[PDB]
């Protein structure tokens, strides 16, 4: 394997050095705004060296953004389909490159048998070719990796299955900066290419200068370069005709031909395009060639990409018409002048790339290596996109609730094959669907309409049911004795107990178990575990009575704690926040233990008193002008006190202090460390009067933020054996810090209420001497080296933090795992902050056309890890990667994969066994199996099984680290006949294996194996 710690790679460009060394000024260019006056010599073309043209017909088609799928399906797309097939159809030589598979499929499958064949024909001839094939173009800032697989796989699985293709060049021409978990995914998915728009205006200028807008982008810890894939940049402002013709927008905007006025658009620059002619075709074929000569100064072969379209173009007739015989026009005056040693024609994407790549064989050209990100866009002046990194939090938080119970519905179904009947396939590919759409660039963002917003919502929960459904018939027949097992595949015979979705205080979504002498003296219970490896984790569950004990299946009695369940209320005759407790319902809690990729049963008894193995917390609630809080049967009472300082700790693990707002100040990891400052303070960003305004896509802010008015917050601090916790009632967050004994864990309930033009952040405030550098992960993968440049301004800081963040020095380290993606930074020395909501009363003129007002509460979880790392192995200073610890991965995998716990529904469950998968393998800690999907129904006489297996790369701080067993993935399922690596997507076979066994993978990497079971 690799080394990715200790060899700092060398690369033409690393994003990072580049960043320290630009100088970012935003100086008018000229024409091109953003660039310079591109001059070329005449003499570089001639008979023996032609400039190569390939225009490629487009149109961008968002599935969802300002109206929902289904409305730009009805109004827009399926015109653009249909008379795509037909202009196609028509003119062999006209071409056309199609990305959104969630549209392609939803026409496909309505098209009559002719069209198909139709359709399927002009595919063939690679008139029509997919780019990318993903169900969507996706964000790839906030979405996690698996997620951006999954949607991948969806697209192309359809169109291996329906097209009999699939696309090795991918097209990424709008999502808000660009990831390089992009390319790892590609390269392992069997493409060879990929294109990328939306990159800061300074980068494309100073790559531009430098020929290095085509570079082979690797991964930042690539020392060998095996994960690289070539990138093409586009070099100017906007994929629209006007900055893809060339430097100058107002020349380029001439040859959109659906902009003469009865489509009902212009040109900006006020220079309308003309019909060509015989008479003007010379002029302006001389125009058009000085663009495409300007623009091929910027590259480094003679092979040229010319992008011909925008948001959903090519809808009608006409239009068809009169881009293609225009530019038809042009090609055939172009063409036969030798004077301009130009060859220009319609073609593909592929076309391009493999025209590109010859040139590079013929040796005309090398290219530059290249690693880092593409975060923060800016696409012009301060215009910053950081704000979607935040927009719409609770949907992000919904996300990563899916991406979750996706895995664990398709993992839990997989050990069986099902009936028809059980509808389980059916279910599956809803989930999977709605999860790929929500990736989408105007998804996941929080950068839709309302109404759109509430469709991509209504999907996902459907989506959520779906998963619940095929999980809870999964437990079922995992765990009852086969000849008793008699299913109803309607009935539901668990119901998923979730405790942080949507969450306390924002849904009253969970059952109560319901116990009595006069009803049902006892309950079972099913953990699972989605991670292969044995896991303990407390649980917990909302029951009727205070006397409740716990047994495992065995009968062998399971230590608890119950605490009263805790509702806050913004009261709003006492103007206070505060909370109230249930005089009927409490929470059980109990540390579950259950098999690799396995099913734990425990039981839930009542009795008329205390058991002996429950303990109960106390609770104390700190406030003035404090009353009475009964709790029924409760047996301890509620304890008042003045706000005070606090100080708690669970088990052995960490000594955490509290300020009299209940505010994390200190945490001391040892009974004789010391007391390290960490305080945690809510602050406010606000919106600038004059200029530009922060809106759904761009952060703006009116200078560094400003410390929230706390006043005098009710302070409620339980106390317990196995659990902790102390929870304030802040203005807009009622912020919780619970303890199980290791890591604390962070809630926050967030409602912005009213409070317009405001952005709330969490920050973290300690003594680490980090300076200017934290660390930032990209899509859950990987963790970026960040520096703070004080030459840009503060929301040029700020990026995306879709699973963590961390800062550190010689000695000690904090990191901030979230379970859900927001925006965040590090402004000063020993900082750590992030994004919880952000409401914004208006438009920040991209297309949107509304602020963010509808907020909704969202339960916002989180992790702190304070470390001592001066014993770790860690990268160079001049390494671009940082890596986690075992804690804060396991931290991590704590928030995004938790175990699912499952309430049986019927009295009694007969046939009832106490546990599934304990002869699982317990693979070591820094692997995961990221995916297990059966890929083959019922009738088949060979079931094929797919796992995506993921190594990540965890620091080596000193621990012996010990007894783990290989998990070789091909013989978790019996009977198997055959093991293969494939591509990610499962849709290509790579590699047939000795033995049948599927070799565990190096750090960082990522590979997919099929076995097939006879
Ligand atoms: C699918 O495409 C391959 C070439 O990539 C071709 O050989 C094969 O016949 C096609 N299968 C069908 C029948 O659709
Ligand atoms: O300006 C951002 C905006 O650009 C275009 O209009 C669309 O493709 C949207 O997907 C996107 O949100
Ligand atoms: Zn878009």
């Amino acid at each position: 394997c690799q080394d990715v710690v200790q060899d700092v790679p060398n690369v033409d460009v690393q994003m990072l050095e580049l960043y320290d060394r630009m100088s970012f000024k935003d100086i008018d260019g000229g024409v091109w705004k953003q660039g310079w006056n591109i001059k070329y010599d005449p003499l570089k073309y001639n008979a023996h060296h032609k400039l190569k043209v390939f225009v490629v017909p487009h149109s961008h088609n968002d599935p969802g953004w300002i109206q929902t799928f289904e409305e730009y399906y009805q109004h827009d797309t399926k015109h653009i389909l249909s008379n795509a097939l037909r202009h196609l159809h028509d003119n062999p030589e006209m071409k056309f490159i199609w990305a959104e598979i969630s549209y392609f499929a939803r026409f496909y499958h309505d098209l009559g048998e002719n069209k198909k064949l139709q359709m399927k024909s002009i595919v063939k001839n690679g008139q029509l070719e997919f780019v990318t094939g993903g169900w969507v173009m996706p964000d790839e800032a906030n979405s996690h990796w698996r997620n951006v697989l999954l949607q991948l796989t969806e697209g192309q699985t359809w169109l291996k299955q329906f097209m009999n293709v699939t696309p090795t060049a991918s097209w990424a021409i709008a999502p808000f900066g660009h990831s390089p978990t992009m390319p790892y995914i590609l390269q392992k998915s069997g493409f060879k290419n990929m294109l990328i728009q939306r990159t800061h205006y300074s980068v494309k200028k100073e790559l531009a200068q430098q020929r290095q807008l085509e570079f082979l982008w690797r991964q930042i810890w690539d020392n060998k370069g095996d994960t690289a894939l070539f990138t093409h940049m586009m070099p100017f402002y906007s994929y629209d005709i006007p900055h893809t013709c060339g430097p100058d927008p107002k020349v380029c905007c001439q040859f959109d031909f659906k902009r003469m006025g009865s489509f009902g658009l212009s040109c900006p620059w006020k220079v309308p395009p003309r019909t060509i002619s015989d008479q003007n075709v010379a002029a302006r074929s001389d125009l058009l060639v000085d663009q495409w000569k300007k623009k091929a100064e910027l590259y480094r072969t003679n092979v040229l990409l010319i992008p011909l379209g925008d948001d959903f173009r090519f809808k009608q007739n006409t239009e068809w018409d009169v881009q293609r015989v225009n530019y038809e026009r042009l090609f055939e005056h172009i063409n036969s002048q030798a004077h301009f040693n130009v060859q220009a024609q319609f073609g593909t994407l592929q076309e391009y790339f493999d025209a590109v790549h010859q040139a590079e064989r013929a040796g005309q050209a090398e290219f530059p290596t290249l690693s880092g990100d593409f975060f923060t866009y800016a696409d012009r002046s301060d215009n910053y996109w950081s704000g979607y990194y935040t927009s719409r939090p609770y949907h992000k938080r919904m996300d990563r609730v899916l991406m979750h119970y996706v895995r664990a519905a398709e993992m839990l179904s997989a050990w069986h094959s099902w009936d028809g009947m059980a509808r389980i396939e059916e279910r599956l590919e809803q989930a999977r669907r709605e999860l790929s759409l929500f990736q989408h660039h105007d998804g996941i963002t929080g950068t839709a309409k309302t109404h759109v917003v509430v469709d991509y919502e209504q999907r996902m929960q459907e989506a959520l049911k779906a998963c619940q459904m095929v999980m809870q018939q999964s437990v079922y027949r995992l765990l009852t004795k086969p000849s008793i097992y008699s299913p109803d595949f309607s009935f539901s015979y668990f119901t998923l107990d979730d405790s942080r979705w949507p969450g306390s205080g924002v849904e009253d979504s969970r059952t109560t178990i319901i116990l009595g002498e006069d009803i049902l003296p006892s309950k079972h219970v099913v953990m699972h575990n989605t991670l292969p490896h044995w896991r303990e984790q407390l649980v917990d569950f909302y029951v009727s009575s205070p006397f409740v004990s716990v047994t495992d299946l065995a009968n062998n009695p399971v230590e608890a704690q119950v605490s009263p369940v805790w509702s806050w209320h913004h009261d709003t005759l006492t103007k206070t926040i505060h909370p109230q407790g249930s005089t009927t319902k409490y929470r059980i809690i109990f540390k579950a233990r259950v098999p690799p990729m396995g099913l734990a049963t425990y039981v839930l008894t009542i009795s008329d008193s205390k058991p002996e193995h429950t303990s109960y917390a106390s609770n104390l609630l700190l406030r003035k002008n404090p009353t009475s809080l009964p709790l029924g049967q409760y047996p301890e009472d509620v304890k008042f006190g003045d706000p005070r300082e606090i100080s708690l700790r669970v088990g052995n693990g960490p000594t955490l202090a509290f300020s009299e707002q209940g505010l994390l100040k200190s945490i001391q990891l040892t009974q004789d460390s010391p007391h390290v400052p960490v305080h945690f303070k809510f602050l406010k960003y606000g919106v600038r009067s004059h200029g530009d305004r922060s809106g759904a896509y761009l952060f703006l802010p009116n200078g560094p933020a400003s410390p929230v008015e706390l006043g005098q917050p009710v302070v409620l601090v339980t106390k317990g054996k196995l659990e902790s916790s102390v929870s304030v009632g802040l203005p807009s967050v009622v912020h919780q810090t619970i303890m199980r004994g290791g890591a604390p864990e962070i809630r926050n309930l967030v409602d912005i209420g009213s409070l317009d033009n405001t952005e709330i952040v969490m920050r973290l405030e300690t003594h680490i001497d980090s300076g200017d550098i934290f660390y930032t992960d990209l899509n859950g993968l990987q963790f970026i080296k960040r520096r703070r440049l004080d030459k840009l301004p503060l929301q040029a800081n700020y990026y995306p933090i879709p699973s963590g963040m961390f800062i550190e020095d010689a000695n000690t380290r904090l990191t901030l795992l979230t379970g859900q993606p927001l925006g965040g930074s590090s402004l000063a020395s020993g900082e750590l902050e992030i994004m919880q909501d952000r409401r914004l009363a208006s438009d920040d003129e991209r297309g949107l056309g509304q602020g963010v007002l509808d907020n909704k509460p969202v339960l916002h979880i989180y992790r702190l890890v304070l470390e001592k790392v001066n014993n770790c192995v860690r990268p160079s200073k001049l390494h671009p990667a940082g890596y986690l610890t075992s804690a804060a991965h396991k931290a991590s995998q704590s928030l995004l994969d938790p175990l699912d716990k499952f309430i049986f529904a019927e009295n009694e469950w007969i046939g009832a066994q106490g546990q599934f998968g304990g002869d699982h393998p317990s693979a070591r800690e820094d692997l995961d199996v990221s995916v297990m999907r059966r890929l083959t129904k019922s009738s088949a006489k060979t079931q094929r099984v797919g796992y995506v297996l993921h190594r990540t790369n965890l620091m080596q701080c000193g621990t012996p680290e010990e007894h783990t067993q290989k998990l070789d993935v091909c013989h978790l399922l019996p009977n198997v006949a055959r093991c293969e690596r494939t591509t990610l997507t499962f849709l290509q076979n790579l590699e047939h294996l000795d033995g049948m066994v599927a070799p565990e993978v190096c750090p960082m990497e990522t590979a997919a194996y099929v076995s097939s079971h006879s």
